[PDB]
């Protein structure tokens, strides 16, 4: 019998620490993309493939629209163009079952069908578009006010008017 | 009858605070390239034309070389593809006088002649190929230790393997 796994990250917005985001990860319904996600906090596996710690210490929020997403993720490339899962570059949606019908809501970012890798994205609203379509892993317990200080460094082209960076992560 | 200004970046390589590099800016030799240097570590000029603060503050090192230099300074785009001067987007080379002829040399970087903006670069070796074309306007007189620690993020092709941040600067 297995609980729900609780992450979280350290944020600085602009050089300024700012707070803590809380997760909880869906891994009763989504293990394998769940798992991906906590490892990716704790840096357990070491050294990845691309030669880069598996770990999202010291990752940006490279992507931000404002009553949309947050994004980050990416620690091979910190641009949007990298990053890489426990299992390789790449790993199939897992399953739909659980839609982004609520904010705050972590879910996996890709360039297309079965192109997990790390990235990821919190919803700031309902998005129900995405459904079907990006794989919704689990939740911000705490911290939502964080989210929304991110989220206020956005454009709608997603360009970040600001540096918001994972400090620090992992498992609590 | 003036001074030699100084200013400093606070540093922070992969979400940890590493310490502060002391610069001091040849006023004397190039004012307008070190003034343009000295308002954007203090922020003092406020918004910029890109709606931007003209600040460092919050920047990251995008491109870094071993055995070369590190860059920073763009804080409209935060890849190397942005950046604005105080006086406008781009201004011209002031002069080539001073040579990149030691290490811990501050240059402004550009992408081709009279393209100064606030893209700035820091040598760690010795770099003459790069004279007569980027205008070298201060130097590192504290923290050169730093630097080396960013420069050991770097890789040839210049794609950083970290996040070192400048989290507050300002003028001495």
């Amino acid at each position: 019998m297995l609980k729900r796994p609780k992450t979280f990250f350290d944020i600085s917005i602009r050089g300024d620490k700012v707070g803590k985001i809380v997760f909880e990860l869906f891994n009763d319904i989504v293990p394998k993309t769940a798992e991906n996600f906590r490892a990716l906090c704790t840096g357990e596996k070491g050294i990845g493939k691309s030669g880069m710690p598996l770990s999202y210490k010291g990752t940006m929020f490279h992507r931000i629209i404002p009553q949309f997403m947050i994004q980050g993720g990416d620690f091979t490339r910190f641009n949007g163009t990298g990053g890489e899962s426990i299992y390789g570059m790449k790993f199939d949606d897992e399953n739909f079952k659980v839609k982004h019908d609520k904010p705050g809501l972590l879910s996996m970012a890709n360039a297309g069908p079965n192109t997990n890798g790390s990235q990821f994205f919190i919803t700031t609203v309902e998005t129900p578009w995405l459904d079907g379509h990006h794989c919704v892993f689990g939740q911000v317990i705490e911290g939502m006010d964080i989210v929304k200080q991110i989220e206020s460094c956005g454009t709608e082209s997603g360009r970040p008017r600001a540096m918001c960076m994972v400090t620090d992560c992992g498992e609590m």
